[PDB]
């Protein structure tokens, strides 16, 4: 959990020479700094 | 003994908010006022 998710797929590795290039995602983890809830009532009827 | 009889399923009940809507049936209470009775009289021959 140091990390949230990264897509597989894009981990891409090229071969050539003596270099080797990389190119890949992550989703960097962030921490919750901000909640909102919108509450709504209602009113509902009830039979025996 | 202080009714007759009443249905048990006419008794209905709705709730909405503060109100509380009821209906129900009754059937009421009387005292006998006339009584009557008839004979018959038969024979075996």
């Amino acid at each position: 959990n140091e990390i949230q998710d990264f897509p597989a797929e894009d981990v891409q590795v090229i071969v050539e020479g003596n270099e080797a290039r990389i190119s890949m995602t992550v989703y960097p983890i962030r921490s919750f700094k901000k909640i909102s809830v919108s509450l709504v009532y209602k009113q509902q009827t009830l039979q025996a």
